[PDB]
């Protein structure tokens, strides 16, 4: 199948996945001397009050925290969206080293990891339509450096354990997505792709200025994770990103002068 490895990497997805090559791909750079303040933008509503999580998975990729999104409890709304999306799950992408691990860039500067929380437009129904649509999800990006840690990671990273490996899965409720967000919910977006494969092009992207922190224990515990099955040849679960792709004909906007 496809991965990050040494045969099956970013690299070699275009053969299953042509549109790999399209015209909206996921992740981008993002260059803040040419993306440009768009006061037509308005401020994000992050509503995730009543959020239920319900489980976290190991996908053999990376991990899923996932969400109940039979009704709008955990909600994005405002910044460039019309409607209301729904939180389906979080996961992040996360490096080897420190020096690499996120998807987006800024300015080419890579951050240790990136967290997204992916959201399905309500008017699709269900998250498999949406993902046929243009605007059917919104993913909230944001970038981890390494420096203090972060309190409301640390829940996650004591369950890894648990779900070290592919297909592994554990309870997970009552847990409060509010502990990841940075202070300031300023952001860039544009109009892109899922960053896995099937690469569809559905997705509008937000993308946060301002990193959340993680602690260097706590990035270490997400490099125990395992690519392989239970009682095969252990593969850590690092190095789980794709670099950026070309912007081709869009427009990064900025919420913020
Ligand atoms: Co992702």
């Amino acid at each position: 199948h496809w991965g990050y490895g040494k045969h099956n990497g970013p690299e070699h997805w275009h053969k299953d996945f042509p549109i790999a090559k399209g015209e909206r791909q996921s992740p981008v750079d993002i260059d803040t001397h040419t993306a440009k303040y768009d006061p037509s933008l308005k401020p994000l509503s992050v509503s995730y009050d009543q959020a239920t999580s319900l489980r976290i998975l190991n996908n053999g990729h990376a991990f899923n925290v996932e969400f109940d999104d039979s009704q709008d409890k955990a909600v994005l709304k405002g910044g460039p969206l019309d409607g209301t999306y729904r939180l389906i799950q979080f996961h992040f992408h996360w490096g080897s080293l420190d020096g690499q691990g996120s998807e987006h860039t800024v300015d080419k500067k890579k951050y240790a990891a990136e967290l997204h929380l992916v959201h399905w437009n309500t008017k699709y129904g269900d998250f498999g339509k949406a993902v046929q649509q243009p605007d059917g999800l919104a993913v909230l990006g944001i970038f981890l450096k390494v420096g203090s840690a972060k309190p409301g990671l640390q829940k996650v990273v004591d369950v890894l354990d648990s779900i070290k490996t592919k297909g592994k899965s554990a309870d997970f409720t009552n847990f409060d997505p509010r502990g990841l967000l940075p202070e300031s919910l300023d952001y860039w977006t544009y109009p892109g792709s899922l960053t896995t494969p099937p690469l569809l092009e559905c997705v509008t992207w937000i993308v946060l200025k301002e990193p959340i922190s993680v602690s260097s224990e706590q990035v270490l515990k997400f490099r125990k994770l395992n690519f392989n099955g239970e009682g095969e040849p252990e593969e850590l679960m690092v190095d789980n990103w794709r670099p950026a792709q070309p912007l081709k004909n869009r427009q990064i906007k900025a919420s913020f002068k």
